[PDB]
């Protein structure tokens, strides 16, 4: 089995892990990210694009950048949930042998249609590629994570995705339980019940896990589907796109780039507020020709987003109840999820268990992909 690689496969980001003379290390991508963008797009010459290079490509066509194949992957065309979430995906989604294929030109006018095992695949190719590179040596088996309420046929189809990219699944371990992994939850002694709040860029999930003897059993799940990052991203577009206009006199939603220009730099500075107060916001050729400066303060920041942030409290509460446990019952809190940086979403949890302190010194956007290597680090011996 060679070096078994664990890897966070995400709707927005995914994280790879070995573990490398005696601990656990996360692998920096090719352009220097310890995660990278569940992103594909084409250049007009027909370059396939992955990762970061995708989602920063700018372009006026959004209809041949591809993302959310996470949403769609292992259900058929006619679910609910797939002819919802095609209304929200810019890129064309059509019926064969029963699933949602994806559909884009890919340069020259040439179309085609991928699975959205397909699509997983190259974020996994990227991935096994990021792993070789800093391995120096190829590898062929994998430990990968899904969601806990993930079902039968959305686990095969994430395996059938590593089988493409080349990738023997060896293992598909649930989410927050890799999360509790990287934090040695497992080998504890007695019952324990722990709550695992996993806020990303596009979903928020919570479980309920309990853990006896090593063994996790997944109790309950809840969450919002489509709440996350992202959603936080959106608001403070919404912020300056009006601030522009009421300074300004003009739109800037007219021109792609522009706002994939603002969403970028928007993004970075969010990140920059969950360690300092304010953060400058800075676009050469922003629109018209003109450049754009603005400044964004962390009060502000979460002014505007604040009921967002306190709505992740209610499916907390639904965990609890549907466990038949009160938040005194539970011993230990995880927090997962890039979005869990932000410092008012630390304090909201925190107060929501009456002062109790989460675990604590593995990054949340990680912390996936690390519980998976600790277990692939078990399987490579
Ligand atoms: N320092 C920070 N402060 C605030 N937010 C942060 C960071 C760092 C990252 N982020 C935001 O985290 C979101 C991505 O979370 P993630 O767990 O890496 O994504 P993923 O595993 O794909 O979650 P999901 O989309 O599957 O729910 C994205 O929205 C990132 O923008």
């Amino acid at each position: 089995v060679g070096t078994v690689v664990g890897i966070d496969l995400g709707t927005t980001y995914s994280c790879v892990g070995v573990f490398k003379n005696g601990r656990v290390e996360i692998i920096a991508n090719d352009q220097g990210n310890r995660i990278t963008p569940s992103y594909v797009a084409f250049t007009p010459e027909g370059e396939r694009l992955i990762g970061d290079a995708a989602k920063n490509q700018l372009t006026s066509n959004p209809e041949n950048t591809v993302f959310d194949a996470k949403r769609l992957i292992g259900r058929t065309w006619n679910d609910p949930s797939v002819q919802q979430d095609i209304k929200f995906l810019p890129f064309k989604v059509v019926e064969k042998k029963t699933k949602p294929y994806i559909q884009v030109d890919i340069g020259g006018g040439q179309t085609k249609t991928f699975a959205p095992e397909e699509i997983s695949a190259m974020v996994l190719t990227k991935m096994k590629e990021t792993a070789e590179a800093y391995l120096g040596k190829k590898v062929t088996h994998a430990v990968v994570t899904v969601p806990a309420y993930f079902n039968d046929a959305q686990r095969q189809a994430t395996k059938d995705a590593g089988t493409i990219a080349g990738l023997n699944v060896m293992r598909i371990i649930n989410e927050p339980t890799a999360a509790a992994i990287a934090y040695g939850l497992d080998k504890r002694e007695g019952e324990k019940n722990i709550l695992v709040f996993d806020l990303g860029g596009g979903t928020f999930d919570v479980s309920l896990l309990t853990i006896d003897n090593g063994v996790f059993e997944v109790v309950a799940t809840n969450g919002d589907t489509h709440l996350g990052g992202e959603d936080f991203d959106q608001r403070v577009m919404e912020h300056f796109i009006k601030l522009y206009k009421k300074k300004t006199g003009k739109d800037v939603r007219k021109d792609n780039r522009a706002v994939q220009k603002l969403r970028r730099e928007v993004e970075k500075a969010k990140r920059a507020l969950s360690s300092q107060h304010q953060a400058r916001i800075e676009i050469e050729s922003f629109y018209e020709g003109e450049d754009f400066s603005e400044t964004l303060t962390r009060a502000k920041f979460e002014e505007l987003n604040m009921d967002l942030f306190r709505s992740t409290m209610k499916p907390v509460q639904k965990v609890l109840e549907d466990s038949d446990l009160k938040k005194s019952d539970i011993d230990e809190i995880v927090l997962v999820g890039g979005s869990t940086r932000i410092p008012k979403i630390q304090q909201l949890v925190k107060e929501f268990f009456n002062g109790k302190e989460p675990s604590r010194g593995i990054n949340p956007d990680e912390a996936v992909a690390y519980g998976a290597a600790v277990q692939a680090g078990v399987l490579s011996g």
